[PDB]
Parts: structure tokens; C-alpha cells; sequence
């Protein structure tokens, strides 16, 4: 452990050149450095890439899955030892690292049967003397920007579907906990991937710019902030790439005034500072807010350039008119559960996320209002509706434009993203659902139809030297 | 006589600015056209906006039965469609009447869309939680159409977007649009509800209009590359979903060993006017030997069967060094050889019957070149090697490929963005992906927490 490797065309390179320093949440003090790479360093991975195409591509799918299927046992074999990477430059829970990486692993498995689901059909004489087929082709080179909450699934997520359904793969981890991804990258190479199919390159915006630019990759596949996500999508899409974008968001609920406010309370205690992901409850009506707040603010109180981002959040949002029911700034300097009332979405505490246990509560005076809140913004991946009404329910599964909902029932969505683009993924639906999503996203198909023109006759004078 | 707009189920005469349709093959004007204002656009868009939630509701099969009656309807009035298509576009009436069975091919596909769009349901998937996915539609949506086919890309969009269950407004070409109107009053005769299709002519004003429209939630477009780029990013802008046609040039490589009697066969079908009949622009030789034996084989049988803008695009061609090998100013019919990609008509697409040779010298500079540009949607490769054959194929970015053997693509389009359509395809193959532009997936999970007692006290009154 002093600096880590690039892996470009199957060896680790050692970059000299930009550099940052990786830290450990949990300690401090910085661990190890990584490489802030170039054009050049980039271009090394491009061009492995390019080179490994051809030959992957003819690769036999049951070979393909053969190399996935070793990797998911090395990772099975290897677990500990990840986790504890991730953990050490993340900071979080063992078991929660260890979760995450179960995931990854389920993602992986998705992937070995991807070569099934993706034979084509083949017709002799579809007319007379020629014959038609039909086949689902990988598209290139493509690329994969990760963010620092999961170094380990969310590569998992991307690249094993990529490559099992025939591309090859750029890797651009997050610089923040970057050791843990290329561990599980190594893996997949001891697994048995050619050189070059897996290539894993560390940097920052002009190592993303690189990719970007790059005309020989031809999908970009990303998940992060929403800024970042918008940058990627639009200059992306505007040089002809594929581009998949997930970005940071917020998720509401909707609190009816026939709401069971205890079933609300649990849902809402669970995700905001208790699993789902929810920063803001729409309140239909006064009655159902004020007592919202009522039972909420005796729960909450039953459980350096930080600390001035979350007091600058705060603040702001008393500025602009907000009433700051709960405040959870205190000692042991830690955030607590915060609460705040009679937010509207013009204010900066709406607009802006901010990490750790804050709940906004919006008033708002009809159900119709409720759904064009959510929908005209950049809506999340879940949604809440709370209340005793099957009409109310049905109309705001119907309208909500939120793919997974939940009727008094909270959902298993631990983050909030919003999906640019008509290249649609989720991150946190059933694999077997929405993975053909990612097959289409990584593949292209081909429809031939083919004729041999005839000779009269075969002697040898009509062929050649 | 005027054509009249169809908002609210109800035929519209409006009067303020005005075009005019002429007949094409004989160029003399025979009906005015109304070019709307945003205000009797909002007028569809309201009526759309008010059929919708009676329409999503409406069960499938009824829906089904609607389409059904539609598609018997036209196979009643082919006749009377078909001469007004060929007297506004300017088409052999044989041809005209080809497209407008292709239109009911995709008006029968969409009779079984209700069919795939059935989802699942699952008691207890947890105590007392339920569970159930579905596939419903997204709203309100518009569809810009094309010159070429005023039968058949109007019946390829809002037959499927209906079966979906959601409500269209459809923006037809100002140049023909009295075919396109009749076969929408024959589906509201069929017994399609009022709002829920709706035909407003116009023009840029119209589009932009449906472009600012925030009730319309999906916008789909064929015709022009720069228009197309237009709604594509303009639209997506406004977080609209966009599918996007715009012309393009289809491709012929010729390897030297091909058979060009077989080559010649296929670039000749391709013809203009003013079941494999194939668009191709563009021969690729590789090698000059084949290029000069193109040649020879072509002048002669180049004696087939706006006008303004084009002596322009060949004079700049003479202009930048091509070869003008046969000129058809005048009936058409030009060939143009040594053509460069940074040639002007090369980059530019043109009106009529053009094709442009451009020599290489391997197989690899052809690929990159076809896959290089805003690549169409129908290639072809001619030779006799194998291996050239399974390498074109696996290499070039175009979605169709012929193999010594044209295809049946008659118009070159590029497609934008990752809402992506084939207009060409077979349609149970490519029907799919309509489906899903159309409709928005759902997952519900739902609880009804309980009650100790249910005493009359604890309900509403
Ligand atoms: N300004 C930027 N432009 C382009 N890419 C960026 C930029 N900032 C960060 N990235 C890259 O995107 C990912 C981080 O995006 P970000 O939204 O900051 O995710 P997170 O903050 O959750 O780690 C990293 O992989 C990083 O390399």
C-alpha cells in the first residue's frame, strides 16, 4: 500500500504525474495516492480496447460465460478481503460493504446467462437462393464513470453485462475509494479475460473529458451527481454516443389527510433517519402536515468544510422563510435528525442535497398539486402515496411518473437517481426485469440478408493466383 | 376546395395564413391549406388533454375492436385513399397503393399490442403486501410527418400509440395532406372517441408550438436531417421524449471480384421520381478497375423516366473536381464520378435521381467512411469473397445488410437518440421498440394498513 496501479491492457502501470491522495474516512489521515491521468494514459486504454474487440467479440458465448462464472466464484472466494477495502477508503459498516458486494455478485450472475437471451434466427432460402439471419451484436469499445457510494456493485453493474454480451470496457472509478474496484477488476483477469476486454484507468473531469472526446468508445455509461450526469448526457449524446445516465435526486412521499399516521411515521422514521431513500413529504392539506409534525419531533428526539456545508444548508433555508422544527446539530460535531416545515421548491434546501438525516415537509393543497410537484422536477426512482383512499391510489399510480411506487409501503430503493435520456437503467429493480434494459443498451441488431450469385460453370479458370 | 383541421372529433375551417397543395406530376395548385396558429393548436392540445383519461381506462379489448373495424374500413376505401395520394404526392397509383398496405400492416400490428402489455400480479408477495407491474401509457403524444408517405408513416406512430391507450395529435405535411385526414376520419368513423386522434395542419409555427406544449409528453418525427436535429434536442430539452428521423444517404460497396451485372441490377432499381425496391446514394468501388466497369454499365441505362436548387448542387460538384459523367438537367438521371467526402454533395443531400461513385482503395476505408458519417439504414455489399462478406457485416454500424442482394428500405434515414425506431424492419421485430416509446413501466407494491374494529365511526360521512 503506497500508490496504485492503472490497468491498461491487462499489466499495472504506474502513473508519475497528477496526483491525489486517498483518504480514510473512519481515521483521517490519507492512505495512499492515485493517478490523475492524461490524454496519453487514456488513449493507451482506448487502444487496448480497440485491439481486444475482434477477437472477444468471436469468442464463444459459452465461452463468455465460462469467464463469468469463474469470476463470480473469485469474488465468492475473495470476499473478506474486499470488503475490508471498502470499508477502509469509504467508511461504512462491514455489513453493509459486505450487502453492497452480495449485490454486485448477483449482478455478475445476471451477466453469465446474458449469451442465452441473446441468440438470433437463421432462415435458408427466405427467398429463392438467399437466405436471412438475424443476430444481436456487441457495439464496440464502451465506458463506465462510477461514483464513490459503491465502488464495488456499481462496476459490477455496468462491465459484466458489457463484456458478457460481447464489447470491451474503459473503467473510470471514483478517485476517492478507487483500490476495492480495481481488486475485483484483477480478479476478472485471474478469472481468465483476454487482455485488453477490462481496462481500468484512474483521474478526474479530464479523464472523463477523454472519454467523452474519444471517438472510438461509443457508449458512456454513468451514475453520480446530477450536474456531472447532465454534463456527460448532453455533451455524450451530441458527439453520437450512447450515453446512460443516472443522477442524484430526492424522493417523495405523499401524505393524504386519511393517512394512517403511524404506518407513515414508521416509513418516514425508517428512511429519512432509521430500507428507502425519502427527503421530502408532501403534505395534502394543513391537518395531516401540523400532525405529522407532532408525532415526528419526539421520535427524533428518541434516537471542518463539512460542517460549514451542512450550517450554510440551514441556515439559507431560514433565511428564505422555512420553519426549522427540529435542529439536529450537537455534540458527542455530528448531525442529527433535522426537520424542517413550510418549504416550497423555489428554496435552496429543496433544490440542493445535502447528505445525512433531513426531512423536508411541503404543504401543498390537492392531490393533483402533490403529482405535478414530483413530476415537474427531476423525479427519483421511488415514491410513496400514504392513505385509506383506493381512488386517491389508484389515480396517483396511474399519473406519477416515478417507475417504482409504494401504497403504504415503503421501497427498496437506498438511493435516490434520475435517469437522463431514453437509454434507460434502473440500479435497483429485480435484475431479471430490467437487465434486458442493459443488453439493449449494450448491444445492436443486425439483420442480413445474403445472396451467392451464380456461374454457369466451376472450372478452375474462374477462380484465381 | 380548403381542407379542414379535425380537433375535438369535429372538422375545423380556419382561415388566416395560407398555402397551397399543387398536383405534382401536372404543377398546378388544387387546394389551400391552413397554416395554424398556437391557439388552435392548444385547441388539440386541450382536446387531447380531456380524451385521455376516459381512453387510458378504456379496456383493452375494446380498444383492440376499434383498431380492427379501422384496418376494414381502409381495405374498403383503397381506392378513394390511394388516388389522393397520387394526386397530391405524384406517384404510379401501383405504388402508392404498395405503401398503403404496408400502413395497414401496422395498423393490424397494433391491434395485438394490448396483448404483450399485460402484467403481473402477485397476492401476498409479503404479509399482507401485494405486488404488480404494468405497462401504461404516457399521455398525450405528437407525431410530425413527411411528404413521402402521407399513408403510410401516420399509420406506422398513432395506431400503436392508441393501442398503448394514449391520445395523439398528428402535424402532417402541408404538401399533401388530404390523404392523411381522410384515413383519420375513417378511424373516428370506426368509432374511435372525439380527442383522442387529432390533425392540425402547419407549419414550423405548428411544430414549435408542439414543441412548447407542456402536456405533450413524446414528440416523433420523420423527414429532414436538420429539422430532425432540431426537435431531437430542442425537445429533449424541455425533457420530452424524442424519436427522430432524419435523411440520410444508404451506401453500395463494390469489391472488385463483384458480379456487376447483380450490382448494376440493385442501383438501378433505385430510383426517383419528382418487394425490394432499395434507396442507395452512394457506390463505394474499391479499387479503380471496378469503378471504370460501373461506369460503362451505368451511362447507358441511365435513360430512366426543386428543380432550381439542384443546378446548384451539380454545378458546385463540376466546380470542386467530380466528374459529371451523365447530367440530367432538363427528366433527372445524373451520375456523378471521384467523389470526395469533402465534396459538397457528398455532405449534402440531395433531391431526385443522383448517385455519386466514390473510389477507395480497401474494404476498411469504405466501412469507415459508410460508418463515419450519419449512417442510414440499409447497406449493401457486392463480391463473391466470403470473408469480405462476414467481415462487412460484422463491422459496418447500419442495422440491415445485403449481401449481393438489395433490401427493401426505399428511403435513407439516420436515426437520433436512444428512442430509436426502424421505419423498415419487419414489424414484429422492431414493433417493440415502438411499444415502449409509447408507454412508461410501473411497479406498484401496495398495503392496506389495518383497523382493530370497523365500527361505523371510523369512516367519512
Ligand atoms: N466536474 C466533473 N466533471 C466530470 N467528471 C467528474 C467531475 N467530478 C467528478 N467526476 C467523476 O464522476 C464521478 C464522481 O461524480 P460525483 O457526482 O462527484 O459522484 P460522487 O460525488 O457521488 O462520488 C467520479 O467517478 C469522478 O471521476
Amino acid at each position: 500500500m503506497t500508490l496504485i496501479k492503472h490497468l491498461i491492457g491487462g499489466e499495472l502501470i504506474a502513473d508519475t504525474g497528477r496526483t491525489a491522495d486517498v483518504f480514510n474516512p473512519s481515521t483521517g489521515e490519507a492512505v495512499r495516492k492515485v493517478p490523475l491521468a492524461d490524454r496519453e494514459t487514456m488513449q493507451q486504454a482506448i487502444d487496448a480496447a480497440k485491439a481486444a474487440f475482434p477477437a472477444w467479440r468471436n469468442t464463444p458465448p459459452a465461452k463468455r460465460a465460462q469467464v463469468l462464472f469463474r469470476f463470480k466464484q473469485l469474488l465468492e472466494a475473495n470476499e473478506e478481503r474486499i470488503v475490508k477495502l471498502i470499508s477502509e477508503e469509504h467508511g461504512k459498516t462491514i455489513e453493509d460493504a459486505a450487502g453492497e458486494l452480495k449485490r454486485g455478485i448477483e449482478n455478475v450472475e445476471y451477466a453469465t446467462a446474458a449469451p442465452e437471451i441473446l441468440k438470433g434466427e437463421y432462415s435458408r432460402n427466405v427467398g429463392p437462393n438467399i437466405d436471412a439471419w438475424s443476430d444481436f451484436q456487441p457495439i464496440g469499445v464502451v465506458a463506465g464513470i462510477t461514483p464513490f457510494n459503491f465502488p464495488a456493485m456499481v462496476p459490477l453493474w455496468m462491465y459484466p453485462l458489457a463484456i458478457a454480451c460481447g464489447n470491451t470496457f474503459i473503467l473510470k472509478p471514483s478517485e476517492r475509494d478507487p483500490s476495492s474496484t480495481l481488486l475485483i477488476a484483477e480478479l476478472f483477469h485471474e478469472a481468465g479475460l483476454p487482455k485488453g476486454v477490462l481496462n481500468v484507468v484512474h483521474g478526474d473531469k479530464g479523464a472523463v473529458d477523454a472519454l467523452i472526446e474519444a471517438p472510438e468508445v461509443k457508449a458512456l455509461s454513468f451514475v453520480g451527481s446530477t450536474p456531472i450526469a447532465e454534463y456527460i448526457y448532453s455533451e455524450g449524446t451530441k458527439r453520437g454516443k450512447r450515453v446512460q445516465a443516472l443522477g442524484g435526486a430526492k424522493n417523495h412521499a405523499v401524505l393524504m389527510p386519511d393517512a394512517d399516521l403511524d404506518n407513515a411515521v414508521s416509513a418516514l422514521m425508517g428512511a429519512a433517519y432509521g430500507c428507502m431513500a425519502i427527503s421530502v413529504a408532501v403534505c395534502v392539506g394543513d391537518q395531516i402536515a401540523d400532525a405529522l409534525v407532532q408525532k415526528l419531533v419526539p421520535q427524533i428526539k428518541g434516537l471542518g468544510a463539512a460542517r460549514d456545508k451542512v450550517t450554510g444548508y440551514i441556515d439559507t433555508g431560514v433565511a428564505q422563510g422555512a420553519e426549522l422544527v427540529v435542529d439536529g446539530r450537537g455534540y458527542k460535531f455530528f448531525l442529527g435528525g433535522t426537520l424542517f416545515d413550510r418549504v416550497t421548491p423555489e428554496m435552496t434546501i429543496y433544490k440542493e442535497e445535502i447528505f445525512g438525516p433531513v426531512l423536508c415537509i411541503v404543504r401543498v393543497n390537492s392531490l393533483e398539486e402533490a403529482m405535478q410537484l414530483i413530476n415537474d422536477h427531476e423525479y427519483g426512482n421511488g415514491t410513496c402515496i400514504f392513505t385509506r383512499d383506493g381512488e386517491a391510489a389508484r389515480l396517483f399510480c396511474d399519473e406519477i411518473e416515478v417507475g417504482m411506487v409504494g401504497v403504504n409501503v415503503p421501497l427498496p430503493v437506498p438511493v435516490a437517481y434520475h435517469s437522463f435520456g431514453g437509454w434507460k437503467r434502473s440500479l435497483f429493480g429485480d435484475l431479471h426485469a430490467y437487465g434486458p434494459d442493459g443488453v439493449r443498451f449494450y448491444t445492436k441488431r443486425k439483420a442480413i440478408t445474403q445472396r451467392w450469385p451464380q456461374r454457369k460453370s466451376h472450372e478452375a479458370a474462374q477462380f484465381a493466383f
